[PDB]
C-alpha cells in the first residue's frame, strides 16, 4: 500500500548488481588471507572475527571461522591467563558464544572486586564497558552476573555520556548511545552491520579493505532486498485480495522483515521470499479469525483448515470462501515451485502445522465474541499454540537447501525447548506491543489484558511483569542455542536466535513494548532505499 508502489517502480540496474558481486569476489581472498595468517595470534584472530561479525561479513568465511574457533576454544583457558583487558575478554565472550561455545562467566571475575561487584576502576575503559554491556545480553538462565554486568556498564556508560569528556570523541559517543538504546543482540544482524559501518569508518586506524568490503557487502545485500520487495509486491498485487476482501492490511515490509530477521545473507534470498509470501498469506487467515465472524462461520473455517479443502459446497460466506481458496492456491503454487528443488514436503508442512493454530484461533474467537477474559494462565495455553513458532521455523527451512528436510522436521515435532521459549517471547511481545490495536478491535483475550484481570495490576505493572517472563525465555533461547550445537545444525539454530533478536526490534521499546510499524520507520530507508556511498 504505502511502500508497494515505491518498490514496484524502483529501478535495479543488473549491471550494478554484477559489479558489486565481482568486487566482493575480488576482495574476498585478501580478507581470507587475514584470517589464515600464520603471523597473527589466536587473540588477534578472534578480534578480526568479531570485526567481521560487527560488519555483517563473517559468512563469506564461515567454514574458516568455525574451524578457527573450534580449535582455539580448546585452548581458551590458556589464551586468557593474565588477559586483563576488559574489552578483549568481552570480545572473546561474544565471539565464542555466538559460535556455540559456552565461554564461562568466570572470565569476568578478574574484573570483580572483593565486595562482589565490578571494579569502579573499569570506568576508564569506556570501550570495555560498552563490550561488557553488549555481552551482558548473552546470559544463560543461571548467570545472574550478566544482569549485574548490564546494570553496571549501563549506569557507568550513562555517566560518561552525561559528563565532560564524552563530547571530545563524538563518533564513539554516538555509537555508545546507539548501543545503549538498541543492544546488538536486541537487534538484527544487518542493521547492526549498517550502524557499525558508520562507526568503524570514523575509527582512526580502521582497516580500509574491511571497511570497503563491508560497504560492498551491505549494498549487495540491500540490492537483493529491494528486488525481493519488488517481487513480493508484484506477487501480492496479482493475487489481488484487496479487490475481493475489505479488511486487508499492508503487511508487505513487515513480512519481508519476517524473512530478513531470520537470515540476511544473499544466498538466502529465495528463502526470504518464500517466508514473506507465507507470512502475508497466513496473516490474512489470522485476520479472518475475528470476533465478528459468527459461530457457524468460524466453525466451518476451522474445519476446512483441518481438512485442507474447499468445503464441499456444503458451506458458507463469500469473503471467507475467497480466503480459504487463496491460501490453498498460494500454498499449492509454492509447493509446485519448490518441487524441482526437492523441497515440496516442507511447503506441505505449513498447513499441516497450522491445523492446531486454527483450532486455537477458534477458541480465541469465542473468548473475544462473548467478551470473556480468561485467566492469564489459561490464556497462554491457547496463546502458545497460536504463536506457531514451530510453523515459523518451518517456513524458513523451506528455502535452505543445506538443511535436510526430514532432519529439520524431526526436530520441530520433537518440540524442542528452544521453540517453546520462542513461543513465549513472541506471544508476550506481540500481545503487549499491539495492545491498543487489540482493545480497539475487541480482542480482549490477550496476554496483557488477562494478566491485569488476574492480578488487579494496571497495564504498566502487567507490562513490566511479562517483560521479565520474556527476558527469562530469551536467556533460555541463548542457552538452548549453545547447548544444541553439534546436535542440531548451526544453520537451524541461528534462525532460532534471530527470531529472538527480530522480536526485540519489532516489539521492544525501552522498557515495555510497542508496535512494529513505528520501529520499522526508524530503519526503513537505510535498509531498503539508500546505498552506502563508496569511498
Ligand atoms: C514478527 C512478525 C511481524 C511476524 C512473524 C510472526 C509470524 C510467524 C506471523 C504473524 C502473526 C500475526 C498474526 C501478526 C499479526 S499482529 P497479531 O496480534 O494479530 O498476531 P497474533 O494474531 O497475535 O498471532
Ligand atoms: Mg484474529
Ligand atoms: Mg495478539
Amino acid at each position: 500500500s504505502l511502500w508497494g508502489d515505491h518498490f514496484l517502480s524502483v529501478s535495479l540496474d543488473r549491471g550494478e548488481f554484477d559489479e558489486l558481486e565481482r568486487e566482493i569476489e575480488t576482495m574476498k581472498p585478501l580478507v581470507k588471507d587475514m584470517l589464515m595468517s600464520s603471523q597473527s595470534s589466536d587473540k588477534e584472530k578472534i578480534r578480526l572475527i568479531h570485526l567481521l561479525v560487527s560488519l555483517g561479513s563473517s559468512y563469506h568465511f564461515d567454514k574458516e571461522i568455525q574451524d578457527i574457533l573450534k580449535h582455539s576454544f580448546t585452548k581458551l583457558d590458556d589464551i586468557i591467563v593474565g588477559e586483563d583487558d576488559l574489552e578483549t575478554i568481552s570480545i572473546m565472550f561474544e565471539v565464542f558464544r555466538l559460535y556455540g561455545h559456552k565461554m564461562s562467566c568466570d572470565a569476568f571475575d578478574r574484573f570483580r572486586g572483593e565486595d562482589g561487584r565490578f571494579k569502579e576502576s573499569l570506568a576508564k575503559d569506556v570501550r570495555g564497558m560498552l563490550q561488557l554491556f553488549e555481552v551482558a545480553h548473552l546470559g544463560t538462565p543461571s548467570e545472574d552476573i550478566m544482569d549485574e554486568a548490564s546494570s553496571f556498564a549501563q549506569n557507568h556508560l550513562d555517566s560518561w555520556i552525561g559528563g565532560n569528556v564524552s563530547g571530545a570523541t563524538p563518533h564513539l559517543l554516538k555509537h555508545i548511545q546507539n548501543s545503549l538504546y538498541i543492544p546488538r543482540y536486541c537487534n538484527i544482524e544487518v542493521l547492526v552491520a549498517r550502524e557499525y559501518i558508520s562507526y568503524y569508518e570514523q575509527e582512526e586506524g580502521h582497516n580500509k579493505i574491511l571497511l570497503k568490503f563491508a560497504k560492498l557487502n551491505f549494498n549487495f545485500c540491500q540490492f537483493h532486498y529491494i528486488q525481493e520487495l519488488k517481487t513480493l509486491t508484484k506477487w501480492w498485487k496479482d493475487l489481488d485480495l484487496a479487490s475481493k476482501l475489505p479488511y486487508i492490511r499492508d503487511r508487505l515490509v513487515e513480512s519481508h522483515l519476517g524473512g530478513l530477521g531470520p537470515y540476511f545473507e544473499p544466498h538466502y534470498s529465495l528463502g526470504r521470499i518464500i517466508v514473506a509470501k507465507i507470512i502475508m498469506t497466513m496473516v490474512v487467515v489470522d485476520d479472518t479469525y475475528d470476533a465478528h465472524a459468527t459461530v457457524p462461520e468460524v466453525a466451518v473455517l476451522t474445519e476446512c483448515l483441518q481438512r485442507l479443502n474447499i468445503g464441499a459446497d456444503d458451506k458458507l460466506p463469500d469473503y471467507l470462501r475467497t480466503v480459504l481458496e487463496s491460501v490453498f492456491e498460494v500454498m499449492g503454487e509454492i509447493e509446485q515451485e519448490m518441487r524441482p528443488k526437492g523441497r515440496s514436503y516442507g511447503v506441505k508442512q505449513v498447513l499441516e502445522r497450522f491445523k492446531n493454530v486454527a483450532k486455537a484461533d477458534k477458541q480465541l474467537t469465542e473468548w473475544a465474541r462473548t467478551g470473556d477474559v480468561p485467566s492469564f494462565d489459561e490464556y497462554m495455553k491457547v496463546g502458545l499454540v497460536t504463536a506457531g513458532m514451530d510453523g515459523y521455523a518451518g517456513y524458513c527451512f523451506i528455502g535452505m537447501e543445506d538443511v535436510s528436510e526430514k532432519e529439520a522436521f524431526e526436530w520441530l515435532s520433537s518440540n524442542p525447548l528452544i521453540i517453546q521459549a520462542l513461543n513465549v517471547m513472541f506471544r508476550l511481545a506481540n500481545d503487549v506491543g499491539t495492545y491498543e490495536t487489540e482493545i480497539n478491535r475487541g480482542e480482549v483475550a490477550n496476554g496483557l489484558n488477562c494478566y491485569m484481570k488476574q492480578y488487579g495490576v494496571t497495564k504498566e505493572e502487567a507490562s513490566q511483569e511479562l517483560r521479565k517472563i520474556y527476558s527469562n525465555n530469551k536467556k533460555v533461547v541463548m542457552e538452548e542455542f549453545m547447548n544444541s550445537h553439534d546436535h542440531v545444525p548451526r544453520q537451524v539454530l541461528l534462525r532460532c536466535l534471530n527470531f529472538a533478536r527480530l522480536f526485540d526490534v519489532m516489539y521492544t521499546e525501552g522498557d515495555g513494548y510497542s508496535e512494529p510499524k513505528g520501529k520499522i520507520e526508524h530503519f526503513m530507508t537505510s535498509l531498503y532505499v539508500h546505498p552506502i556511498p563508496l569511498s
